[PDB]
RNA sequence: UGAAGGCCUGUUUCCUAGGCUACAUACGAGGGACAUGUUCCUUAGCAGUGCGACCUGGCUCGCACCAACCACACGGGGCUCAUUCUCAGC
């Protein structure tokens, strides 16, 4: 049966073989996609005289009447795609006269000759794509005043010339797509009898660097402002090749996927105006200093992949000064590349730069000294993401110059050394570290001693070492909020460690076997861990070897929300445990071995709960165990997963595996 | 108080100051052995008449009386050792005369001067060491008629002079010790006025090439039959060291620890009757073929550590038919050196040697080519041990040699490779192959096809892989008795392995993941493995993964002795699962999950048990389960190791960490 | 006096055989989101597309198991010092 919602009855995957007439009669729209449907009967749609669009893609549709639209004056978005409609003819829409969207997308529509569109003055959508058009033109008078979007994809269009594009005299094209259309030759002025165009997609249409040339030109005073030249033959450029564009206001040029072998000298002289530039997936071999001359106000540029892999001792090559025009450039994407390393002039000139990456992007930056970012000096930098570059130590200083850096990433390296504090020297005010995923990361009492600033901080999978040391090396950071220290099997810390962290709210502790600190049996007690950081909100202990709470490390951390013990080892609780936790909101203590749950422990936290989970533990069917917990359950409003399933009980003999919560209580208490 | 045991008193560790006398008065034997006693007074013991030896050493004794002896005339047995007996006269042995051993090991009697031993005619042993004597000369008249072990150890004497010896005229001493006495000189006839010198022990008395060469010739025409020259500065020997052996007819020799650096041609040439010979730890450069020349009755010879370390392209070598004089050689050990490797005609010329021992011996010996062994072609052979030798591959046919090979020992190698069953050629008759631990074992259908009787067979931690192909690469081993597949980390099997092994008696599987097998849910079925094979004894599980045996996997094994299933994850077993196990004698289920432990499976085999184990398990206390478990524990005689501690419940909430067997059970049932 | 010893008492060192711990890593199963290579299945008897699906893969990512790994806590086996309780020879 299809789903009726709010008068959007949605039937997809339904089989339906012919158009079913159900209850609903105040429904606007009507989902028929993922169907095999014979063709629409313009009768069925007297019960349906309401709908305002409707969604009939995916089936075989032999032909449309134009009574389906016309007794239905009141349309809006027609989709019809991947339909079957061989030949259409100007009758079909001769009554249709409300609709603003047309949909079609896979009709084998190959030839069309009418004036089908003297009727629709409201619509603004026109997709017309991979219908083995072998013409553009779509009528003789001019027509569709409003329209912002006419795709033709895929279609079998050689070439362009006013005679094909007269009927848009006075519509402003937002959107021209032209992607993968084997396009050979433009005729003079088959752009410019286009009232307004704006954008463009020539994707895939397999482009020379000499039709380019011509092209241009026939852009030229033209209202262009965005142009993408993706998946293309353009080995490579020269100064002639955009010089078309020199009369117009290019905002945006998209050049990926080209191959792009060699960037001429000046080759982008002419766009003085380019804001953005992507010049991903390319093998480019090298950048002189007078590559990029002419983008004086660019402002974002990708080389994501850009760059020609490492031969052969033929790896890709940028020289000095090879930015010192991008004067305005504030977002510079280096990802995926095999230079060498940075030299003392690469970046020298960006003195506006303020988002900069280089993942993946150097091969022999094994050691970062204190002169690699010489050049950034003047830039006022406020990101550095370094992951994946195999970085396997950092000299004193190295940071000197990143004055205003803020968001500061070096994980998933090879760093191996011992934090001395100087690492950070100049990191004036540094936001965050992320430092995760490293080699190995000794600690020293001052490793953050340099920089008080630091938010967030992590420290995942690094086999930290040296972290009982005192004082705690984290006692400078006093604006610290978030920390981690997951997956570094920490055998033992002092209590003195966390001491004034009191703004620090998400902690993490998976998988660092922390049991000892917490038996009763301890050398002096048990640590009175996280003493007095009221602010905690989010605590993390999963899978720590835990074996015993003892009894009051949890008070007054009053605004603590979400409490995750699971994957440990639990069976004793002592009451009390649980008592400041009044504003607890989820509870997480899966997988252990709790054999009974009373309510002297977990009644406090248990009040106000949001989402509890506690599957897999083996439950105690007895009344003096789980009785309170039934009842709780039976009367309780806590979004709890699978109670049905993970929940049961394996004592006694004769209760293993019997569902939870029928466990009946009444005849007990 | 001190252990009165069946006429023997020992009185160790209790800090007598003085001689108690209590009951027992037909005690034969009373140890004082680490007491801090005065001295021993001749009067307490006429309670104590009756004792044959007193164990009276460690105790810091002044003197001794004629009186406790010869008041106590039935004395066999007087040992003295390590107390303080500055002098001794003969007074205090004039009574004494049914003494057959004194002791005395550390006592400062540096100087005798009288005949004290005129009255000792049944004493044998006679342990005079470590007392700083100066002259070995123990009386003046022909006494110690029947005396067969004079020790002097750690003294000073400095030579030896037929004046100092007379008095062992007719004696026949079995064993005449003078192990680290600096002697200088042996006066002519300092041997030949013994009557019967059988053994000799002169370890760490620091001699030479020189003072050896001399010695013999005072040894000679003697009956000397074990000679040991241990811990001594013997840097080089020639024909002309031991030459003075050559009229005796000398049995066992040894010459470990002598730094022996160079053996020059026919330095054994004297000795036509050594049957045995030790070289062990000795820097020994090589060997010429002419070294061993005369010993042509050799019948056990030690090389362990007999060549110099790895050197500078210096390292010891072996020359061809350099054992072509031990026609009679028949244990050959070489552990723990660095010849390179072996020659075509290295052990050439043994025709009768029977075991070899390479342990730890070679350096490039990585791959074992089939021309290896080719010069124990003539050797009957029914040992070879190659463990720790960096084995990494095993040509074809490389045992082709030895046929008559017994015990093979290939394991704590490297071996990496695909048996393909020729491995093996020539092993006629083998009978078990220790091939475990080692680095990669693909085996496959036909690995052990050649050697068809075998009697053990060891995997253990070898990695193996490819043991679920079919048929079993075990099938032609029909006399295999013991076999050994732990720590493999097999993932699967199929139900034909083991299949017509019937005289498989001990089998292991400890560490090999096998939970699904036995699952019910299996894709067609719980794989019923050890099948019809009624002759197994001892079966092993251990540490399996395994969650549930289904019934019956267990059919038919009657004579299955002990089942071990510990460290596996079983909470449920199904009634009637061990039904033909009614004569299994000894149970291991620790560290598992049981709950309950009831009749109907585990009543048959709990029949006639002899050992049970069933600690770490959370039992569960209640009557309707192990109720007739606490029973079975009030009335059974089968050893169960710690069951006051490590046999807790876990439920109900109240009897929880309480001992199972303080549960009353009087009350149901 | 010094020197020498049994005797204990504690330490420390060092190993070896443990159990227990957690971590990375790996071999497996069984999972959920894929676009695929073909298989059905109908649509314009065929070709082309367009109701879902199955089998095979390249898997990402959580899960249970086990193995070896190294880390942590604690026993357990050798040795080497302590300062006492008592000798003699002088």
């Amino acid at each position: 049966q299809c789903t009726v919602r709010y008068n959007v009855a949605d039937c997809s995957h339904l089989k339906l073989t012919h158009i079913p007439d159900d209850l609903p009669s105040n429904i606007t729209v009507l989902n028929l996609t993922h169907n095999q449907l014979r063709r629409l009967p313009p009768t069925n749609f007297t019960r349906y005289s309401q709908l305002a669009i409707l969604d009939a893609g995916f089936n075989s549709i032999s032909k449309l009447e134009p009574e389906l639209c016309q007794i239905l004056p009141l349309l809006k978005v027609l989709n019809l795609q991947h339909n079957e409609l061989s030949q259409i003819s100007d009758q079909t829409f001769v009554f249709c006269t409300n609709l603003t969207e047309l949909d079609l997308m896979s009709n084998s529509i190959h030839k069309i000759k009418s004036n089908p569109f003297k009727n629709q003055k409201n619509l603004i959508k026109l997709d017309l794509s991979h219908n083995g058009l072998s013409s553009t033109k779509l009528g003789t008078g001019v027509q569709l005043e409003n329209l912002q979007e006419l795709l033709l994809a895929k279609n079998k269009i050689l070439a362009l010339r006013s005679e094909e594009l007269e009927f848009l005299g006075n519509s402003s094209l937002r959107k021209l797509d032209l992607s993968s259309n084997p396009l050979k030759e433009f005729s003079p002025g088959c752009f410019q009898t286009i009232g307004k165009l704006f954008a463009l997609l020539l994707n895939n249409a397999q482009l020379n660097p000499h039709l380019t040339e011509k092209l241009c030109w026939e852009l030229s005073n033209t209202s262009i402002q965005n142009l993408s030249l993706a998946n293309n033959q353009l080995l490579a450029t020269s100064e002639s090749t955009f010089s078309g564009l020199k009369w117009t206001n290019l905002t945006q040029l998209d050049l990926s996927y080209n191959n792009l072998h060699d960037v001429g000298n000046g080759s982008f002289s002419y766009l003085p105006s380019l804001r953005y530039l992507s010049l991903e997936y390319n093998n480019i071999q090298r950048l002189s200093p007078r590559s990029f001359y002419g983008l004086s106000n660019l402002r974002y540029l990708s080389l994501k992949r850009a760059f020609t892999k490492q031969s052969l001792a033929s790896h890709p090559n940028i020289d000095d000064f090879s930015f010192q025009w991008l004067k305005y450039l504030e977002y510079l994407n280096m990802d995926d590349n095999n230079i060498p390393s940075t030299k003392s002039n690469t970046f020298t000139g960006l003195v506006s730069l303020k988002y900069l990456s280089l993942s993946k992007t150097f091969t022999s930056l094994q050691t970062l000294t204190n002169e690699t970012f010489v050049s950034l000096a003047h830039s006022p930098l406020l990101t550095l993401n370094l992951t994946k570059n195999h970085i396997s130590k950092i000299a004193n200083g190295t940071f000197s110059w990143l004055g205003q850096l803020r968001i500061l990433d070096l994980g998933l390296n090879e760093i191996e050394q011992k934090l001395s504090g100087q690492e950070w020297r100049g990191l004036r005010n540094i936001f965050e570290i992320y430092l995760s995923y490293n080699k190995y990361l000794q600690l020293s009492t001052s490793s953050f001693a340099l920089v008080p600033s630091l938010q967030r901080l992590m420290l995942r999978r690094v086999a930290l070492k040296n972290v009982d040391i005192s004082p705690s090396p984290f006692r400078p950071l006093r604006n610290l909020t978030i920390l981690d220290l997951s997956n570094n099997n920490i055998a033992n810390i002092n209590e003195d460690l966390l001491e004034g962290l009191e703004n620090l709210e998400i902690l993490d502790f998976q998988h660092n076997n922390l049991a000892r600190l917490w038996k009763r049996a301890n050398p002096g007690g048990p640590v009175n861990f996280l003493k007095g950081l009221s602010h905690l909100h989010i605590l993390n202990l999963e899978s720590n070897g835990l074996d015993e709470i003892p009894v009051g490390v949890f008070k007054n951390l009053f605004e603590l929300k979400s409490i995750n013990l699971g994957l440990n080892n639990l069976n004793k609780l002592e009451p009390f445990i649980f008592d400041d936790q009044t504003s607890l909101r989820s509870l997480n203590l899966q997988k252990n071995l709790i054999t009974s749950v009373e309510k002297d422990v977990f009644g406090p936290p248990f009040q106000n709960l949001n989402s509890l989970d506690m599957r897999f533990n083996p439950f105690d069917c007895t009344c003096e165990s789980i009785s309170w917990f039934v009842n709780w359950i039976n009367q309780t409003h806590t979004n709890i997963s699978e109670l049905s399933t993970h929940y049961l009980c394996n004592t006694p003999h004769h209760y293993y595996g019997f569902p939870l919560k029928l466990f009946d209580t009444s005849s007990c208490k």
